[PDB]
């Protein structure tokens, strides 16, 4: 008779930003995959595979509001002086060596993972604007088999 | 030759109640997100956007031990006063201003997050019910742009 | 020479049941689209559009084990009160106001998304059964656009 | 004027190998259900139910490089002794009780659910390689109603 | 101009054991949840309900080095003398009463929460092997609505 | 009748510093885990595995403020000479021998746990920049089993 329990949880993931762009529920968060990578096939000082393609969807946008649009993302360096590649996720005993994922700028040129490096012109307009990047595989040197594992955090600027 | 060591750890999470309802296990932490608002539509005091939906699992239940249920939320206060409003998560440096997380009882009623509020007529029948519940943005004037993150706890009780 | 490495993933989804009724694989889960719903239309206190139609496959069924059959919906309220429709996703920035999708029991009247509302005598007969259910466009008021996505559980009971 | 905000996240799924097989981007994770299987049906100390098929795909294979290929699966026991079979998902108070999803490797004989159990003469051509395996229902006595969900990880060694 | 100041905090946690065997990264700590159990259904002198299924991942592993393998478990005594079900977490006023978790053996016995407890006879194999186990909910007598929740340590020993 | 009692406590966790970059709430403390470290595999004189990857998160940045940025690691040598690399936790009976964590700055070259290591290039932005850093398993000579544990204090300065 009258029993007071705990149901479950809640998370509310939300953020507030400006009146130009605003994240899709479910496009807060995509799930990337670039698959099995082999040693010898990026056994090469500086090797590329194949770069995958994905876009970050963002609803409600204005175009009197902001005009330029900035985009940049947020990772570790593959080798530290390769801030350009992402790094390995965090298994020192089941990770790979100087095997990464490089992301490419809609601008044209390659964009380094530092997280404030807002360098491409993306133009905003009325509606669901989409941000497009790529992401291949990206070899120091000698490539090894293990994991490959990481995350990035998407990056978009108002102007 | 015969090394002892530490494998890993295993977090067993439970709780124990009485024999009206019970939380499924995948449905003990549920995440929901909201999304990305903007401040210029949150700009109104005591502005309300798009209510997201989301309802707590929970098998095994019974009717002739309790036939009344009650929910409730647990969280913060917006702006103090405004307590039926979620409040920030916790980014000093990092969230918004004025923005939070609004929720309403299946009841028809919005209700408060005050942990204790059991101001609901659920009706408990043998099966599997389900507690429904909406989450809208609310603004108590200005909103900010930052971090709109927070954090809610269900709670239920037999009758 | 000697490379052991992960191949890939399997997820291995079941669930046990009584000697009466047993969902077919492909049957579990079954895609349901409404489409897209105009607010003008659905801009009424209680407006319904179209009822969508759609079944669950469940074979290998007994008589003498079950005879009578019941059957529940879970689901969360439009509009709190309005248990009886479903509410949004969780787009508090992309989804609709005051619009969902209804469901209506095979036993002739329409159910609410409960969970543990089991209120229908179908009939358990020898073979592959089958439980039938509709779902159309419910208004709280002024329907608005954005999304009006959402989802739902199907539930059996045998006696 | 100038907004710097967070737009998204994206999860960069990899894994490093050798030059003898690599996973597909599609084929990393795949969704096998088995169904709801009746008790009365598993109600046997060691009944066995129809098995289920699946193979995961893998490019880029090389037969120079490796000729022998491995294979091992990786989950938990049913009913422990039994770690032949797999074991409930972690639903302590929804799962089943004795059954569980037993694996079967293509070399002829059943396998057993323990990572590193790398039994199996598969062959390792020039093209897309392939593994295939069986996932069937099996008790351990007495089938319970309830959760039968698991989880399995695929394994492959070049030689 | 030159401002030096502490940018943040990072945990290396790790751990040496022998060639024999490896805990992964994301495989060192798992969450594994039991769920709302109902004091009825556990208010018998000795009653099991559903035993949840977990395995702790481990990769790099050898056979000439170790061909045994050995496993225990640590936790504590649900009601002392039972040392073989787990206890409450630490909430004296929100706990449960003579209510906790088993732990099941891969070996085929239910093994007790010790810690020095190696009692299972653990096959070693070259690649990522994976230590199987069981937790179920035990009543000492009469289960007690509050809280469930506990934590266990994985132990494993290569011979 | 009126009784004044204390509810709890809270910790008010902060840091002020300029305005060139912060810190972000949840980015203040970063959880990362090595693994496993077979002995047999760090049994050489400066041996090093595989390097985990993570960076600190830090919002609210500029450019007109601070062009350059330093970074720095507050932690132990592993064998004293060794300031390079990271030593144990503090277990005198539990810990590990001539094994650590080596720190690899994202200028290039590895960097020291001196604390006051400021030797690094990093280009600050306007925005949210991100520090990277790499952290693998380093060797003094014959590495031993047991634990394998430690932290370090990220430092950031700007010019």
């Amino acid at each position: 008779a009258a029993t007071t329990v705990n149901g479950g949880t809640v998370h509310f993931k939300g953020e507030v930003v400006n009146a130009a762009c605003a994240v899709d529920a479910g496009s807060v968060d995509q799930t990337v995959q670039l698959g099995q990578v082999r040693t010898a096939s990026l056994a090469q000082e500086g090797a590329t595979s194949s770069a995958v393609g994905f876009n970050i969807q963002l609803n409600d946008c204005d175009t009197n509001v902001a005009s330029k649009a900035a985009v940049a993302f947020l990772g570790t360096a593959i080798d530290a002086g390769h801030t350009n590649v992402l790094a390995l996720q965090s298994s020192a005993a089941g990770s790979a060596t100087n095997v990464g994922v490089q992301i490419l700028d809609r601008t044209g040129a390659a964009l380094t993972l530092d997280g404030a490096t807002f360098s491409s012109e993306t133009t905003l307009n009325n509606g669901t604007n989409t941000i497009p990047f790529q992401a291949r595989y990206f070899a120091t040197g000698a490539a090894t088999p293990g994991a490959a594992n990481a995350d990035a955090t998407f990056k978009v600027q108002y102007q």
